[PDB]
């Protein structure tokens, strides 16, 4: 850390500077089939109609 | 030159005229990287982040 280079004073070792605790984000895709397709309610498990 | 021609007699010796004192360039470059992304302060020799 402090290290590389460390000359000529102070040396020490590794772990001797402030660390930040904030994320960041890349990529993503963007979602289309997941909101674009109309919600049926039903209340049982299977649903039959002619 | 400036002793050629002698008008009519009396003529006087090399470095006789008057200069301007000033320092000017025609051209420059461009210039753009060092006023485009952000600049980020750091104290540290390094900094971390997850």
């Amino acid at each position: 850390a402090v290290n590389q280079s460390s000359s000529v004073e102070v040396s020490s070792e590794s772990y001797e500077t402030i660390f930040s605790q904030r994320i960041i984000r890349d990529l993503q895709k963007e979602l289309v089939v997941g909101a674009l397709f109309e919600e049926l309610p039903m209340s049982s498990k299977i649903l039959t109609m002619l």
